[PDB]
């Protein structure tokens, strides 16, 4: 039985707030920081139990807190957490992920960052008040080195990312607590997500129980460029018949992601959007690629969702490589003038957050072994190629996007630019005060 009151809520449940701020900080004075932490944590750090409660019993903003390796070292927290990538930080790992290092920016270009406060709220006012509360509480014991702020997109684009696609449909469900499981949803032991729980094979200090590792990525997205590419390479026809250019461009976007913008998965809706399906969590995840293991008519081998969660491409259920996501878009809407020009003029993108007990099995496996790997999924009749959305191998060639000409390859410009990121550990709530602040 998972102690829901002791697990930081963004890990297990997700804040699911309209606004989110990530306050990256360095510790100036370890003793004063720890003193502030002992009063801050009981008052502000939001558990999974709070997130599943009625909204009437919830605070106006949620706060979670993670530390980098250098943050833990700065606080005299010296026990090895057992993860291969966490100690060196993400900048040292960025080339491995395929990143263009020249696009990284301060303060992520090293290991100056000691931790991150994540604040979630449904409006800017409350977000700001809780941010100010951190500043007031911790004072000179920290220096804020960056704040990145995100917001859900407006109106009927709420829950969609900046390319236009509904994000946050498919998540693993962990055993150990009472929750609803949707058709097609993976069920995994809790240690896939929570350090020290069943399914976690890493060597953890006892105090690390019920923590998790966050892979944070700051992505800038090139939306007019993405849109222009889909129009220039619009699929002329599918099984159902000929497509207008607009239809063929929409279809090409859906082929690249593995879902239509509505969230309808192409494995279920292979020729036309089904928005009602996309909006129905009882149906929108109920597929496993078993109907398309050895052909690409229903779904390309290299589509985003298929690369990051291969389902039956692995031969059956596999616990090991699932991870939780709690990403949020950032930046202004793309104007009609920007879309017309085909050129990005404003900074917008995704503040990407993925949780797993073993970084190398979650985010990093999905990125390197799968998305970046032209020959994954394995044993296919046509080379899958590089995942078009976040795959980082050049040339960025992906096959099978045209269901009626599956040997045709598409060389896709990179529309998602990594600007920085870090690996954090989020301890349990008790660990924050009994270990970190001790
Ligand atoms: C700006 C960059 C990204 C965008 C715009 C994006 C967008 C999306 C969208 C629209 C979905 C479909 C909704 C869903 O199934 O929940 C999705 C699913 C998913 N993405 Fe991403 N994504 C991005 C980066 C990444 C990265 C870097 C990874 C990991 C390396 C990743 C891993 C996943 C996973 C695991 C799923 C769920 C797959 C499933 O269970 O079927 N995404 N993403
Ligand atoms: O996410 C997945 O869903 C199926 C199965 O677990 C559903 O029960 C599978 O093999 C996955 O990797």
């Amino acid at each position: 039985i998972l102690p829901l009151n002791n697990i930081q809520g963004d890990i297990l449940v997700g804040m699911k707030k309209q606004k989110e701020r990530f306050v990256f900080f360095q510790v100036n004075d370890a003793t004063s920081f720890k003193t502030a932490l002992k009063t801050y944590v009981p008052e502000r750090i939001t558990s999974a139990a709070i997130l599943i409660s009625d909204p009437s019993q919830q605070p106006l903003a949620f706060v979670n807190l993670g530390f980098s390796n250098t943050g833990l070292q700065a606080l005299g927290i010296t026990d090895d957490l057992g993860d291969a990538q966490f100690p060196d930080g993400q900048f040292a790992d960025a080339a491995n992920l395929g990143d263009d290092l020249s696009q990284w920016v301060a303060p992520f270009t090293g290991t100056t960052i000691h931790g991150v406060f994540l604040i979630g709220s449904d409006q800017d006012d409350f977000l700001d008040q809780f941010t100010d509360d951190i500043s007031s509480t911790f004072g000179s014991s920290i220096t804020q080195v960056q704040a990145l702020s995100g917001s859900a997109r407006p109106g009927d684009q709420a829950g969609h990312e900046h390319f236009g696609f509904l994000d946050g449909i498919s998540q693993p469900s962990v055993t150990g607590w009472e929750t609803t499981v949707f058709p097609g949803q993976a069920v995994v032991p809790p240690g896939i997500i929570l350090t020290g729980r069943d399914g976690d094979t890493g060597t953890r200090p006892s105090w690390a129980l019920d923590g998790s590792f966050m892979a944070f990525r700051h992505f800038q997205q090139k939306v007019p460029e993405f849109n222009a590419y889909t129009l220039a390479n619009a699929i002329p026809a599918n099984s159902a018949g000929n497509l207008t250019q607009q239809e063929g461009a929409e279809f090409l976007g859906a082929r690249m992601f593995g879902r239509w913008k509505s969230g309808a998965p192409i494995d279920l809706a292979p020729t036309a959007d089904d928005p009602a399906l996309g909006a129905d969590p009882q149906r929108n995840n109920n597929f496993d690629y078993s109907d398309t293991l050895t052909d690409e008519t229903r779904c390309p081998f290299g589509a985003h969702v298929r690369k990051t969660n291969p389902r039956q491409d692995l031969g059956g259920p596999v616990d090991t490589f699932h991870a939780m996501r709690s990403s949020i878009p950032y930046g202004p809407e793309t104007s009609d003038a920007e879309l017309a020009s085909g050129v990005t003029a404003q900074d917008r993108g995704l503040l990407f957050v993925e949780y797993q007990s073993i970084i190398g099995n979650g985010f990093r496996f999905q990125q390197i072994n799968w998305a970046n790997n032209a020959n994954f999924p394995f044993s296919k009749p046509i080379t899958p190629g590089i995942e078009p959305i976040i795959g980082q191998t050049t040339p960025r060639t992906v096959g099978g996007l045209d269901p009626l000409n599956q040997n045709e390859t598409f060389t896709v410009p990179l529309f998602v630019i990594p600007k920085g990121g870090e690996y954090f550990f989020l301890p349990s709530i008790s660990a924050l005060t009994a270990t970190i602040a001790a």
